[PDB]
């Protein structure tokens, strides 16, 4: 590691090689702007509004990309810096549509920061905007070219993090345009929904399918009773849009505020969680006692399944056949509760608030139905949730706090731990070890693989006879990998694997509330959503398993009998198909 | 008292009569959008934004004005309601230019709050605007009619709380635009430059006038040294802008960042408002001993002088000849520490930091110069700081604190009082009292004339042969109460009387930062600013007396002499004339 000295505006420092100037000034009380600039993602210089004044150097240079060099001068407030940063955005905003009234990230709108921060009033030089193309079409993103930047932070995005690569540039100067492959829309290629394309967008050229005017004329509906359920990571991230400080729980002030939406229902996904999670654990013991197919694989997030059915159909003896917890606990309402509370199934609508994007498409899918009846209606996401509540516009900072419904509404913190990562598969074997052990486990150990980052490992004794491997992943370049060695066949000891394409879990989802690059320079939004959530956890003081939950136990008793009977496979297994690809 | 009863949305109230049912919602945890509506100042129902239905109305009405009756049923969500708003909201956006990307008030305009809060799709309903002009001539007020959507706020302000009133409406249909009288400027006309017009306009067609392009000239000169000035009531508000709760100190923060800007000297006005209450002291002495002209009336806000001068010519023999502190401590820099550091007096460049808008004209003003030498050159209020500051771009809410330079940085809590209301009068008579009978008095009870809040009223013996009649003044309708009852003989008793232009003291002058409905519905953001300026006073733990400090005891016996000397009067008293009035 070598140490590199640096001379800027009275003060000097000591940094290791590779340091740039920009996260320095960070360190040092300096800001400087940025648009093209994410940590460690997209480092490339095309911004272009980071200029700062170089000792010895013929024109300016961009202190984004600028790395340190040893006995430098650096001057941050010339008047040619400033000069060139109001003609740089003059000429930036001359393509913009700067009908910023319109835009749905409005506020937050990075580039209109930075044009109320420069002052810069007037734009003196007029100009011929690029085609208005509006992709209207795909199932869960929607594209918008009036807007866009050339920010290429959506390209690198598609193109590291999540190792897919459906979006490229085209053209030479008015003609570069940001484009899918064969200029068709995005459904037609093989997009995964992976949600982190519209969440890193500063502008807004981007923005997900909104379906609120199907809820405002569902809820209009006096002959339609409405169920709505809610994810364990909706109250993870929901505070930040009314300026509450990271970590505040509104589970009951959320209860509150729905209920004065005049829903007739609220209600948990956690019921039919637990649902599963015995599921899952019944077919465990079904493969260890007649050799299953291994390894297996879960079935949760809709992302990684449409993944493996677009590119590796191979694998797809080793999916789980097991539907959604969504998909149980809708199907669940929709039969079930029918049956108690002697409705036609068709005069219930089921809304649901979850953060992926992708069970956008996943409601659309033909075959998540039961008895030909739709098992949810509506899906929604935090987003979108939040501005109809501005829309409705009650004060949320004053509600008191609510409980929920019988009996699906109850809670285990086993299943709480479902908004992290790894909580699936920590209660899964949890569950199957006090099952077939009565072991008492509360954490898992886990091998940190080296050079690569986000893949965890972990293998404990389950029982004496029988230690189960296990493996999790999150992130579309692990699933990549930990895919090409399941190809390759050196993971055949191995009998659990944990994906999702999003990385860091659900609390790092698509449809959480849209951050800033500021806040991730100083704390990751992972971490403290993952604390708020643990905090969450410890203090469930009713059940930390979900066996023992008497409502989960009463259904299976009373309705479920056993799981892998046959009226579970009818109703909660269901079979997947490989779907035609188009790359 | 009468008891109305209402029920609304599920729940039934009880109100005294009168209470209309906006504030019973407010109270009730419910909001409704409001454009045309302030606390006890609009109430007119021009906006109608805020429809909610009415059991057995024909159509809807506004819940603005709408007074409560007993026994009615009020709902808030149908369908016709969302439908009327967003129609409303697509009608008067038509008009207003939509570049809102350069709009001084851009983040928190209250048309762009409720454009995101509606969720507008698009605004089919094209056309062309009204006639457009810039009155680009005043000193300190700008206009821009492209922006204005006929609130009416600014003219029941300029026409109620300050009873001046040189605005109106003109026209019919589109041609009917707020203007001031005959077709003129604002600046040929009386107005007084209270800035209160400036404050409350909810978007962004009021502006100051900008001079930071001067100041960034200024700075820029190696040839000349600058000399930066703060008022007591600068930190009062200045950590709203960056996200802080109300009643934050960032004293040594605004140092540091002061100086991360390149001034030179950064300086306290304290000590030359201590200046000033000795010479008004003086002058009381002079007066009681020589039997002058009473009562007695300060000389520090331009603002209510001006308005005398402009409207009240009979009262220039009651008036004092000081000059401001902020101006007195300016010729001081300008002469003394020119003479100690014997630099050309053309070579300074001093600025000042004013919560005043009317500092812009009073600098103008051609008298105000000392041996034909500018005394300050420039005045900025805190927003355009703020802006400068946010330009400047250090990342302020890690700062660390710094200290003021000698001799005159030092402070009193004497004059730590000047920007609270009464405080400068209150460190007059204490300091009075100690000099002439050794009578320590800390704080004065004060009469509350009924039917009039805001005119105050006192009476301690100063000494037990002389007990001096005391009045504090502050909002234009009082001063303009206060003028007519001291013309028509009624205060002849009276020796001092405050008054400050801007309603409840320079803490609400129209430099301080712009603040929204929602604010001030709840809690006067007067209230806690006087609380963190009185807090801020009770720890001052060096001198809560002015005379005790050894600065100003240095600066009289070397430079100054005796106060009310030839040399003090030729340097620090002015003579004022009364200007011609277009009204
Ligand atoms: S980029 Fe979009 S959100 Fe931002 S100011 Fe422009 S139109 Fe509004
Ligand atoms: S969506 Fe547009 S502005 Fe955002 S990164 Fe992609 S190309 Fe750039
Ligand atoms: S949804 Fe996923 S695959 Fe599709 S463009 Fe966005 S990041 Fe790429
Ligand atoms: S992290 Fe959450 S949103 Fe992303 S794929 Fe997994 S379950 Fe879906
Ligand atoms: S009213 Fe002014 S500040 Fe508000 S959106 Fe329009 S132009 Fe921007
Ligand atoms: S300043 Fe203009 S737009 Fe604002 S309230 Fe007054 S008249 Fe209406
Ligand atoms: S500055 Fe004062 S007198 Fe002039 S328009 Fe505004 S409120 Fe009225
Ligand atoms: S109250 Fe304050 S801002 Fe208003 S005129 Fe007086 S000193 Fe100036
Ligand atoms: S912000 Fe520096 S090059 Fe992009
Ligand atoms: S808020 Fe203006 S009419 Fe009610």
């Amino acid at each position: 590691m070598k140490e590199i000295t640096f001379k800027i505006n009275g003060q000097e420092m000591i940094v290791p090689e590779g340091t740039t100037i920009l996260e320095a000034a960070r360190m040092n009380n300096i800001d400087i702007p940025t648009l093209c600039y994410l940590k460690d993602i997209n480092e490339i210089g095309a911004c272009r509004m980071c200029l700062v004044e170089i000792a010895g150097a013929r024109a300016l240079q961009a202190a984004c990309v600028y790395p340190v060099a040893n006995g430098i001068e650096v001057l941050t407030n010339s008047p040619k810096v400033r000069e060139a940063r109001r003609v740089n955005l003059e000429l930036i905003l001359s393509n913009h549509n700067r009908e910023c009234t319109t835009c749905i990230r409005s506020e937050n709108c990075e580039l209109q920061t930075l044009a109320t921060d420069l002052g810069v009033s007037d734009i003196p030089f007029e100009g011929e905007k690029s085609g208005k193309l509006i992709d209207d079409l795909s199932t869960s993103v929607v594209r918008d070219e009036s807007k866009c930047i050339l920010c290429k932070r959506c390209v690198s995005v598609c193109r590291d993090v999540q190792s897919v690569a459906v979006l490229g540039t085209v053209g030479r100067g008015f003609t570069s345009q940001v484009q899918p492959v064969f200029n068709k829309s995005l459904a037609d290629v093989g997009c995964i929904n992976c949600g982190q394309c519209i969440i890193n967008c500063p502008v807004g050229a981007l923005k997900e399918k909104s379906d609120i005017q199907r809820v405002w004329d569902a809820i209009a509906d006096p002959s339609k009773t409405v169920i709505v359920q809610t994810a364990p990571a909706v109250r993870a991230a929901l505070g930040e849009e009314f300026g509450y400080p990271m970590g505040t729980s509104v589970t009951g002030k959320m209860a509150a505020a729905l209920r004065r939406l005049g829903f007739d229902k609220v209600f948990d996904t956690d019921f039919g969680a637990d649902v599963c999670i015995m599921e899952e654990g019944t077919e465990l013991i079904g493969r260890v006692t007649n050799g299953g197919v291994l390894p297996m694989i879960t079935s949760c997030s809709p992302g990684w399944i449409k993944f493996i059915e677009t590119y590796y159909p191979e694998a797809i003896p080793h999916l789980s056949s097991c539907k959604s917890p969504q998909n149980i606990t809708g199907a669940l309402l929709k039969n079930h509760y029918a049956q108690t509370n002697n409705i036609d199934p068709k005069d219930m609508v089921v809304v649901s608030i979850m953060p992926c994007t992708a069970k956008k498409y996943e409601v659309q899918r033909e075959e998540l139905c039961t008895d030909g009846n739709a098992d949810v209606d509506i899906s929604i996401t935090t987003r979108e949730l939040a501005r109809m509540i501005k829309e409705a516009r009650i004060l949320f900072n004053k509600l008191p706090d609510e409980d929920f419904d019988d009996y699906y509404g109850e809670s285990t913190g086993a299943a709480v731990i479902f908004g992290a990562t790894g909580g699936v598969m920590e209660a899964a074997v949890r569950t199957v070890a006090d099952v077939l052990n009565k072991k008492d486990i509360q954490e898992i150990d886990y091998q940190i693989v080296r050079g690569v980052d986000g893949i965890k490992k972990a293998s404990v004794e389950v029982t004496p006879d029988l230690t189960v491997n296990l493996v999790v992943a999150h992130g579309g370049a692990n699933i990549r990998e930990v895919m090409e060695q399941l190809k390759a066949g050196e993971l055949a000891d191995t009998h659990f694997i944990e994906l999702m394409a999003c990385p860091g879990g659900c609390v790092n989802g698509g449809g959480q509330p849209i951050v800033s690059a500021k806040d991730k320079m100083d704390i990751d939004i992972r971490t403290e959503r993952a604390k708020a959530l643990y905090d969450e956890d410890a203090n469930v003081l009713t059940y930390r398993k979900s066996h023992q939950n008497p409502s989960v136990i009463r259904l299976y008793e009373e309705y479920l009998e056993e799981p892998n009977s046959p009226k579970a496979h009818h109703i909660l297994h269901t079979k997947y198909s490989a779907k035609p690809k188009l790359v």
